[PDB]
Order: structure tokens, then sequence, then C-alpha cells
């Protein structure tokens, strides 16, 4: 039943594993150094080992300079005997949690307790050290997975994962903690391998304070990041601002939807503010005659038409085009005529409902390549404009007026 | 005091439990195969159970098959008694760990420790067992939650969590690592019940891969995706690509603002970019003499008006419906004009300060219903443009020119 | 060699510890109430403490209301003693999961269990105690962090962070569980210390319930939330809805891009949708003579301009501001003409490659003050083809038309 030390002046009641090397050498790295653990009963046997324990073992050999020392916690899944338990649990000697459930690693891992030692383990793995030391780890086959259940009760299901951030230290005898500091970020992304190495995040979001806080003032911003084809270092793309601005994080550099990736419409309250300053331009020139001549056949065309239940106002490319040639113009050297072309390509289209095979199943299709030819109407306007223009000059000489 | 295991001739020191089932039988599933526990003094005796402990258990009845077990750590609330102590750390046979602190599961549920064995004791919950064996598993009332704790020290507060996708395995014989594949994808989203079970994601955000990885190149993108009303299945909707482009994930599909949230100016350098192809369209017609005589009559109601202070150029939308009316046409059949309508609502407005209740404190408002009268200015523009075509040309035959 | 411990019977094998306060008084507050603990072999004697333990130990002084009790793994880095080793596990009698690996904390906070412990430790951190009971914590210097690794092997590599969401409760006698109820949310955010203290989340990713849910209907939306400078309350700012619309979270509120940071061109399907309705403006008057003259000049300055390889149509916005002067009109006044400046400002551009430091790091930039002269086309277009108006009117007044 049960067995106990107990200790009735006020000291400690402790139990310790002693352990040497061999020959009275010192412990070594990866030695079990002491253990605890159940063995249960076969009907007139025990197992030969334990199928759930607590080890305590060696980081490097022991010296005068290092007494490591770490931890991990076996089980064995059900319908499985004790060749087959797990190291599922491995507090490293750096202080990191490591989780690696049934399925994850061999069996010769099971010593592996950080990202140095994986990586001995594993020549081609060649993760980043920096990041011991710095929490949890999980590995597991496919889909490691952190799940937040959150019942209701009497509130609202409010499941969060939150980052706080804090000027100073808790590591010093002064422990000072003060406010978020300029260049405080909380990134959400993915490392992977690139065939030699992991190394930096490819793409993530990113909470980023904008700016230094106190107890007035404490913005903010969401930024998305991608990596490009044919690149290695991700970039801001999109992010939304401490006002509240949604905006490209470079200047005239992003777009807003493609040429298979149409946005369906805009609603503005204003006008779109487009910049025509002289100091990014070179001179304006004049038209000459065939474009002033293709500006005024051009607006003849304007009439209405559907798609294949309302009636759009407008004219086709391909009819613009025929008419800026007839007056011997490219009409793609115009800003106002535009052609995009796209290779065939797969998307995630939707996804299928859960299966005994995993929770998240994308369903693919495939967009066929394709091309559009479109108008600039702001800038077309413009260009039937200055038609409109010389035929009202033209009549105005004509009444000498 | 101390108590200790000596091994001096280099071997493991150990402590075993050894435990049978009733008569000499196997041990059974849940039975206490062995534990670890301490007992406080109360001033003259001891507590009757212990207050904190390690407890190794069986998973399921052990065989020639089976030799399973699990862990579990026990703990006691301060202010209460070793009655309401909280298996609050369970590490599952196959591995996962379950945080289960104080206030998440009752007492009855203690010996839970699968989504499988959960769905067993709480036969409505319904959870996809597909999820054990990943990970972690937090259970909280109301909001289980993650905090990263990043004092700056000397450099920034950067808290993070990082996917780290790879090609191969660890878990065989031979281990084997490679480049990051096409169909990598990280998600950060919610699960819920929908009234009969839990199944997959359906509001996340997603980082993914766009393409295989190589030394030189790595690209990715961040959507984000929602379930529709009506619906149980989750679609992309909008992404940042790898080059930076904001775009939707299905073209002409979904739209930027509504009704009742339209954004209030876009900043762009170039002039949109709209579809005008021959081989989306129906044929263009020509206007009719009503439509033309509209167009004119339009033009004269351009001058300048304030909201309610720069002077804007235009007209009103009203106007241009009486005016289409009294030439017989039905204004709404055209694509320049637009009507929306909206319901009353109720929006999160804004974030309550923290209290003694929780954190996040959203504060609701309600929009009232409404409605907008708008035009598509690029197509009034041409609509307005071909009035002006057909006036030019009544002069011109006049003057025999 | 093995000590054990052995129970034939069928009942528990269990270890106890004993321990009192001095003079048997009660134990107290965060005492040893019982260890195991591992001690590795120096050559020829073991180190004086546990270079690998576990701790059972009080949580608040024992009573008769009060059996508080906690637990800590400790553990010792590789190249150093057992001075400096790190109980980097705490499982608090709340219930809650602590990680705190090396560097995080000093050693005389090495009894910290919770939020409240840590407050009352350090006076100035001032997190809110509500926190305490959700989960896991964890704490390190500068970039705390989760890494989910997730071998392909013959599957894809798709890690995942899922909230879970349910109506119910399954910490009663009742355990009742139904569908995902309105308010629903999981927020991916930051707190942060502003000087005080910690308190809400100022900018975040947050999933939420739009509307609840049944078997035929799970609605979601994903909305991005920020923070103002000079405010210290997040609000909702851009959000994917069920429907898949991008938009802002309040009307007539939020810009799209802004003057150093411009949108390059949008991909549109219909025309923008300006809301032009009687209802929300003042009278709409004529144009004086002065401004219809202005209107008429300027569409002479209408041709064709390239940056510093296409042609583009139109003017500059200079050469319109001179054209309006010239009538004596002050051009900014008028919507159609804009003028935007911004101060000097410092950006992350890049994220430089993995180092010895960390592997997320950020490459800076400064963009110049600068300014932008920019047109709204849309209306630019009305104020032109009033011009053009005036002009065919006089035209067909003088041939009695």
């Amino acid at each position: 039943c049960s067995f106990g030390i107990e200790n009735t002046a006020g000291g400690s009641a402790v139990f310790h594993n002693y352990t040497r090397g061999a020959s009275n050498s010192v412990t070594k790295n990866n030695q079990l150094l002491g253990g605890y653990g159940s063995r249960p009963w076969l009907g007139s046997t025990y197992t030969e080992h334990s199928n759930a324990a607590l080890h305590f073992l060696g980081a490097g050999d022991t010296s005068a300079t290092n007494h490591g020392g770490w931890i991990r916690l076996l089980v064995t899944p059900k319908g499985k005997t004790i060749s087959d338990r797990v190291p599922a649990f491995r507090l490293s000697d750096n202080g990191d949690l490591w989780l690696v459930p049934d399925g994850a690693m061999h069996s010769d891992l099971g010593l592996v307790r950080s990202i140095e030692t994986l990586n001995a383990a594993v020549p081609r793995f060649n993760a980043p050290s920096i990041q011991d030391g710095r929490g949890l780890k999980i590995v597991a086959p496919q889909a490691p997975e952190i799940d937040l259940i959150a019942p209701r009760g009497s509130g609202a299901s409010a499941p969060a994962i939150r980052a706080m951030w804090c000027d100073g230290s808790l590591a010093d005898t002064t422990r000072y903690i003060g406010a978020t500091q300029p260049g405080s970020t909380f990134y959400i992304g993915a490392s992977g391998h690139d065939g030699e190495k992991f190394d930096s995040m490819r793409g993530s979001v990113a909470i980023k304070s904008a700016g230094g806080w106190g107890p007035t003032s404490t913005p903010t911003q969401v930024v998305l990041e991608t990596c490009e084809s044919g690149s290695i270092s991700r970039l801001p793309r999109w992010g939304v601002d401490h006002n509240g601005t949604l905006m490209p994080m470079a200047d005239n550099r992003y777009n807003l939807g493609w040429g298979s990736g149409r946005v369906k419409q805009v609603y503005a309250v204003n006008g779109t503010i487009n910049t025509a300053d002289a100091r990014l331009k070179n001179d304006v020139r004049a038209m000459s005659d065939p474009e002033t001549e293709a500006a005024k056949a051009i607006a003849k065309e304007i009439g209405f038409w559907t798609w294949k239940i309302r009636e759009h106002c407008g004219l086709t490319v391909q009819r613009a085009i025929e008419i800026m040639e007839s007056f011997g113009l490219d009409p793609f050297k115009y800003g106002f005529i535009c052609y995009d072309k796209w290779d065939e390509h797969t998307v995630v289209s939707e996804y299928g409902p859960a299966n005994e095979d995993g929770t998240e199943n994308p369903i693919y299709k495939t967009i066929p390549a394709g091309d559009h030819y479109s108008f600039r109407l702001e800038e077309l306007n413009l260009f039937i404009a200055k038609g409109f223009e010389a035929r009202l000059s033209a009549i105005e000489d004509k009444l000498g007026m």
C-alpha cells in the first residue's frame, strides 16, 4: 500500500537517485540519472520496463563546470507494448518543453531535447538553434496542433492568443518593468525547409506597436507579409494602420486584384485620387491628327450592352483597337488600352467536410489560361473629351466665333 | 530528511510501482498503477489524500498486446481542500498534453485523457477524434488562452508563433528531411459546435506555401477565409499573394465595401482597369432617341455642391432619375444608376477597458436601416459623352461639314 | 539497481512525502512539501543539490480550509552548475502551466506560480489576474515562442491553431453542450505594458461567429483591429464578412491607401459606386462664368505624357491650377484638385537573413517628407463636360437651333 518519508522537524522530505559513470567516472551525457515508473501486471508477471515513467537524464558529461540535467515523461499508447513507448514530454536542460506524441519521432531520437541535438541526430534538418530556450515546441506527423476548447457557460466563448509586450527584465535583481517600446512585434507565421535548412519566417501576420506607448496612447498596426517566387526574403505587403487605413506597405508597388482575380466592385464615398504631378512626368505633348481622328470616331461607338439584366454604357476594347489601327496607331502604346494574360493555375476552391483522415480538407480546382481586354475608363474619357474639343474648335473657327 | 537509492557500478537508480488487478488479474483501464504525492500537516494530522501528486494510470486493461499507460499531475487551489484538487496536467497515452485548469472540468471527468474518452463521457460533445495525438489541448471556462510574456531587455519584445514546414519524416528507421512542398499550410482558425458536433474550421487566417520551395525561392501567401450564412463550408475570400497583390480569391465575386460600409476614398497611381471584352458581352446596340435626349439633358445638370467644405462637381441621382423618366425610360434598367438598401443591424463599435470579469469587452452599437442613391461615374461620363457626340453631329450636318 | 513498492492485492502502490512546519505548526506557503531528484557523480562526490527534480510545494499556509499545493520541475542547463538551475515548468495551484526557460526569470522569482504572485514580487508588472486559470503562460527574454514542426510524410504539412467554440459547460453536474452562440470570438493579438500596467489587447486579428450556428449554417468573419495614437481602445477597422466582402467596419471612415502608400492599381469588373444622394447634399448650384471659362480652357490642355514607356492621356494638376487662378478662382476650394503632404517617417522595408542573435531581423528605411498634387478624375471629367455643354449651347443659340 503506502510508503513514506517523514520529517517531523520542519525540514524537507526528499527522495534522491544517485548514479555514477562506469568505474567511478563522471556521469555522462544522456545517462539515466534517476527514474520512477509503473509496471503493470500481465496475469503472472510484470512488464519488463515501465509503461509510464519519469526520467532524469544528464545533459553533457558531468564536470566541475557542468551539472547539466533534463527530464522526460514516457507513456505507452493503448494497444501497444512497452517496446513502443513514447517519450512524449521532454523538458530540455535549456527549459524548453518539447511535445512529441506517438508517431512523431522514431525511438532512435528519444534523447533529442533541443534543436541543437536534433540537428546533430538528423544532419539535414538544420533548424536555427537560436530558437532554443524560447518555450514550447510541438512535433507531430503532418499536423501538429493546439486546440483551445472554450465552453461559453454564462459568458462568451472567447479563446485568445495574447502577446504581452513590455520594457525591462525579470532576469536581474532590479526587475524593472515599463511601457511597450517602439519595434515591439508579434509574428504569427511559417518558416520552412528550403532544401538545405530552415531560416526566418517567409509568410506572416504581424501585430506591431506603432510607436512607444504611454498610459493615454497605445497605438498598433496589423501587417500581412509574403515572399515572392524567386526570392528568399519576405516583405510587408498590406497592413491596417493605427488610424484604420488599409494600405500597401510600399508606395506605387502593389495592386488590388489581377486579371483572373478581379474585384466585383468598389463602394467609395469620394472619387479615387490619382496623382497627376508635373514633377513626375515628362512634358505633355499635343495630340497628333490621327490621334484626334481616332478620338472622334471612338465617341461614335458608345452605346449600350449587356453581359451573357441591366444596360451598361460603353464600347468594346476590340472595337477601339480596330479604330486605332485604322488611323495607323499602335493601340498598345496607349495607357487606356490594357491586355492581361495568365497561365493555367491551381487554387483551393473550397474545403471538404472533416473525414477519418483529417479535419482540414482543401478541394482543388484548375483555372484555365486566359486573357482579358480592358480599358482605363478615366483616361479613355479624357481621350474622347479631346476629340470633342477639336470638333468644337473647328466649328467655332467656321463661324468666326 | 533525505532518502536515496544509489548505484555505484554505473547502472541506473530507479524506483518502481508494482500493482495488480483484483485476485491477481491484469491491471485495468484507468487503474492507479503508481503514485507520488505530498501530504501537508494540519497541526496534529496530515491530509487524507495528497494535495500535489504524480499519478501513473492504465490505458486499457493490460494484456499481451496492451501495456497502455498515461500520466497526470494533480494540484490543489489555494483556499480549497483536497476534495477539490485538480488533475490539471494530463499526458495522454497517445502523447498529447491536456491542460485543464481549475473550473474547466467537473471531477467526474478527471480520467478523461483524449477526445475519444471525452466524447464517451459527454455524449453530445462529438469532437473529431482525428485531432488526438497532434499536440496540446487547453480546456478552460470561456477563455482558454496562451500568453507570451516578452520583456524587451536590451533587444526587442518579439514573441512569435512559428510553423515549421518540411518534406520527410522523423518517424522512420532512416530519417529524411527536404524542401517545403506545395500544399503546405498553417491555419489559425476556429471550429465550433453546430448543435450536433464539432468539425472543420469555419473561419481562419492561413499562411500557405505558393508552390514548392528551393534554396533561392520560398514563396508564400496569406489568406483570410470565412463561411457564409446558410452554408457549412468555408471559402478563401481575400489574400495577399507572393508578389504582394491583395486580391479576391475568386474572380468577379467579392466586393470592396458595401452600402453601410463604404470606403472613404482610394489613393491609386493608375486608373482603375475595367474589363471591356467583346467576348464576354452581347452586341453593343446604338442608343435610342429618348436615351440620347436624356443624355443631353443630364449634362445641363452638372454644377457644384457641398455636403451638409470644398465644392464638388456633379449632380444628384434623384435629378437624373426624373430626367430619365421624363423621356419614358426606367432609370434602374441602366448600370450607371444604383440603389442600395440595408436593414437595421448591430455591430461591435469599440472595446471597453479591461475589468474584473475579462480583458476583452466589446461595446455594441445599432446602425439604423437606410438606403443610398449612387452613380457609376465612369459609365455616366460615357452616357453624357454620347449626348455631346449626337449634338456635334447634328451641328455638323446643318453646316454641311 | 531497482527499488520497488508492490501491492499484490489489487490496491495502489504509492509513495508519500510528509512534512511539517516548525515546531509542529502547519506547513507554510511555498514550503517544499516533497521532492524527487537526481544527483550526478563528479568523480569523488555527488552534487550538493539535484540537477533535475520534481518538487511539491504549498500554496498558502495549510489550514482546515486550505490544502493548497503546486508543482514544479527543475532542470540544469548544459555548461552550468546546480547554482543556476531553472524551475522551468511550474504547474500552478490554479492549474495553469508556466513555462519559464533559462534566462527568463531571476532565481529570486523561482516561487512565482501566477500573475497574482508575479505582481506581488514585481510591483511594477501589474498584469490582469483575471488571466490566471486560463491555460498556458510562456515567459522568455525578448522572444517567447511556440514552434509547430510539421513533417509532410505522405500527406501535407498542415500545422494548426484551432479554437473550439461551444455553448455550455463541462464544469458542473449538468454538462450541457450546444451550438456556438452569437458573440463567440477568437483573438490573436497583443497586450502590452503602458507605463503603469498591462490591460486589454490593442491590436489583433479576430475570427468571430457571425450569428449563432446550426447544423446547416456556421457563418464567420475575420476582423483586423488596431488602436490609434492618443487612444487606449482598439477598434475593428477592416474585415472579411461571412459573404466574402472585404469591408471597412465603419461607414465612411477608413481609406484604402494614402499619399506615401498608394495602390498601384485596381482591377474591378464593374465601375466604382459613388453615393450621389440629394438628401446628403446641399443644392447643386450652377457654375459661374469664370468656372465655365476655366472648364473650357482645361479641355485644351489634354494631351499625352510619359513618366520619367506607354503614352498616358491627360494633364498636370499644376497646369490646371494656373488656369484656375487665371480666372480668379482658388483651385483648392474645388474637390477635383488635391494636395497631400507627409512628414519623414521610418518603416520596415525588408527582413534580413536569420543570424546568431535571432531569425526575425527587420531592416528599417527612412521615407523622406514629401507631397503630391492629384486629381479626382471622375469629378474633373464632369467639370470638363460642363465646359463642353456651355460651348454647345452657345453654338446652338447662334444657329437658332
